[PDB]
């Protein structure tokens, strides 16, 4: 359960980041073997296609490591399932824990002058909405307004901006989820997040989930990682990312795994490193 023992010097499991007694607004905290006086950090977001509350340690197992031979401390986070909050919980607990991180870093020897943000699947879909939402409180289309920043826990003073953003087959664009090219039925995960609504009869609603629409050329430098095989969200997600970041001015590298999968080919040396280059990089400019 969570990353290799040898891997990190100190660890805090199960520290609740909202002030309340919910597992959901849990999360895990790891720092390197190697020691030093402090140690930027990474939040990483397991997938689930929204449907876990519990399951930070799998994120851990699954990147932990690499990220903490790299010098980083990691804090992997629960959020709330779709099934019992409905969108914008899921980013309101990501920004929740942002803002405790932030906030309590020097309890935990974390240097915040960086707080990058990944995650796989769903997690990646946060973490990206999170890289586009630096600063913003609110958003709306239509009548519809939802609150992204939110309310939770005992740090709204805080920041919750995060330095650099690591997308792993994050779906990002669910106007374009079905066939690549409309969005799904009402069966669907992202069906369940905007409250078990039609997506194809609520633009207003698919349009708020979909971090795609709001990149802007101040947001931090973003690299998405996507198999060319992926058989549970669609390569064309990530292609339509790193377009829409091209076209706004702001910075996205775009890394193609051929043959991958949504995790294996994906999860393995080679991609790890282009994850931490990406971190290491982005930590020093
Ligand atoms: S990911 O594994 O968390 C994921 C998988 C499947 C979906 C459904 C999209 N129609 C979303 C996210």
């Amino acid at each position: 359960k969570g990353p290799a023992e040898d891997t990190y010097s100190t660890s805090w499991t199960n520290v609740n980041y909202a002030s309340d007694s919910l597992e959901s607004h849990n999360l895990d905290i790891y720092l390197p073997k190697e020691q030093k006086t402090a140690y930027k950090a990474i939040i990483i977001i397991y997938g689930s296609a929204w449907f876990a509350n519990n399951a930070k340690a799998m994120a851990s197992a699954s990147i932990g490591a690499p990220l903490l031979k790299a010098g980083f401390a990691v804090i992997s986070i629960n959020h709330r399932s779709s099934m019992e909050a409905i969108w914008p919980a899921q980013i309101q607990d990501v920004k929740a824990a942002i803002r405790y991180v932030r906030s309590n870093a020097a309890k935990y020897n974390i240097d915040p002058s960086f707080i990058g943000i990944t995650g796989f699947s769903s997690g990646g879909h946060l973490s990206a909405f999170a890289g586009v939402t630096n600063g913003v409180k609110t958003l709306t289309s239509g009548d519809l307004t939802v609150d992204i920043e939110g309310s939770l826990g005992n740090y709204l003073s805080t920041g919750s901006h995060v330095d650099a953003v690591v997308d792993w087959f994050g779906p990002v664009d669910m106007a374009h989820m079905s066939n690549c090219v409309a969005p799904n039925d009402a069966s669907t995960p992202e069906a369940v997040l905007i409250g078990k609504k039609d997506p194809r009869e609520e633009p207003d609603w698919v349009k708020l989930i979909s971090p795609i629409n709001f990149v802007d050329k101040d947001d931090p430098d973003i690299l998405i990682i996507h198999g060319d095989a992926d058989n549970v969200v669609p390569h064309c997600q990530s292609v339509n990312l790193k377009n829409v970041y091209d076209n706004a001015g702001a910075k996205a590298t775009f890394i193609s795994v051929p043959g991958g999968g949504h995790g294996p080919g994906c999860f393995d040396t080679q991609y790890f490193k282009d994850m931490t280059d990406f971190f290491t990089e982005q930590s020093t400019k």
